[PDB]
């Protein structure tokens, strides 16, 4: 007949990107962020990690290796040996997160699987030492460490645990990703 | 002056068929099915029920027989004396509901009467024995055994309690409404 | 590239209204109403208040007088000395609610400021002594005496605490706010 009011558009082209994070010592969600095989997740995830491994929604598992975290911030960085086509998290930083925006967050709970929560941006700013993003979206260990995008599937940010739930604004997260990547 | 967002077109052509299910011997909501006079519910409602009693919310108010049950997925089968025009729950078993798909929860809590809330579908497959479907709307005795449609009206589910609710595939709980009806 | 999905056009208008309330004797919400300077806010944040102090989102900080209080529908008035030009809360009270309509949520807790949470009208009608709105956007000490507003801003009511909210119709909430500007 009609067409139901839906956000599953978002779902399609950043649902795919979010991925299982596991320990495999003789369990989290993460980020594919670039084509390279970097994926973003917690810190509180991948602590005493003995072997990294990453699950894709297409069914594809990889072993990751943990490039450096950030205490402050509760954010890690991960890499996985990037192959032919990897899905990763639509990114747009020329975007302006506005307050009330509508945001689906996407985790893959060890229990259910990938589950996917609506609410908007309920507040932004600052709140500790140097940004944070508040929203009404459910977000526990179940999501912990996933995406947090808009209606369009835009990254805005990476669910955390700093009614309210938590997320890294995706423009900070970034910075906090490549400054990671340095090997002195 | 102009026209509020809102989902109550959904809530006119699907509320209506839900209703308030009674013990009177000496609570909880329900699902008109078909004008036969089928109405779908929850076994822990009408477990040792003395008497049931059914209430539309257009003010008319039955006493119901209790066809079957099905331990497994915690349905019930109601059957009402079915008069001269009955509101029935909007179905179309040619939809295939969608993950983020916006639904509205619709239950008659014996608090505060019929209550919609509002959430999307955040996943199905199968966790059990032989079909689920999960949302960020609240599902709670209030609601339990109720209907859970989408922006349409169209029904996707039976609420359930197998942050996050359940419900029953409207596909699977017609199968098991009608294998029910059998009379051996 | 594209418009994401977001009701930050109703927080313009309707957020920069919301106030936040404190004793300073040697914390809560509130909504200015008019330009007469009338705020109303709740009784149990400005009970046994020394010295009321009103702050807007502008920056602007005013010392509020107590006109009076409600302890049937726990809501209270003040009066702050209206300078150039202040943020009033939209209101149309030739608007009908709806039960589906989405509202927001506004409130600034002492903890992380303004706040914006999402949701729907769940239901209303009456349940007391002589007027409800329920809705399941978030409602805790953190908004309470805040506004509810619909996605074009109007006031809906003023958020009270009577998985579900309650508020307090705009069309009674002003008779009320009337009412108490009496002064036998």
């Amino acid at each position: 007949d009609e067409t139901p009011a839906s956000y599953n558009l978002a779902v399609r082209r950043a649902a795919p990107a979010v991925v299982n994070v596991y320990n495999r010592g003789l369990l989290g969600s993460g980020v594919i962020m670039d084509q390279r095989g970097y994926i973003i997740t917690n810190k509180h995830v991948i602590n005493d990690a003995d072997q990294i491994i990453v699950a894709l929604q297409d069914g594809r598992v990889f072993e990751a290796l943990l490039v450096g975290s950030d205490s402050l911030t509760d954010l890690a960085v991960l890499k996985i040996n990037a192959t032919g086509g990897l899905p990763t998290i639509p990114i747009n930083a020329r975007r302006v997160p506005h307050i009330g925006d509508v945001v689906l967050a996407i985790g893959n709970p060890y229990n259910l699987g990938q589950t996917i929560t609506q609410g908007i941006i309920s507040a932004t700013g600052r709140i500790g030492l140097n940004n944070f993003l508040a929203t009404d979206a459910s977000i526990n260990h179940g999501n912990s460490g996933g995406a947090l995008v808009n209606s369009l599937g835009e990254l805005m940010g990476i669910n955390t645990l700093s009614g309210i739930g938590f997320a890294i604004p995706f423009q900070l997260a970034t910075k906090i990703m490549d400054k990671l990547i340095r090997d002195g």
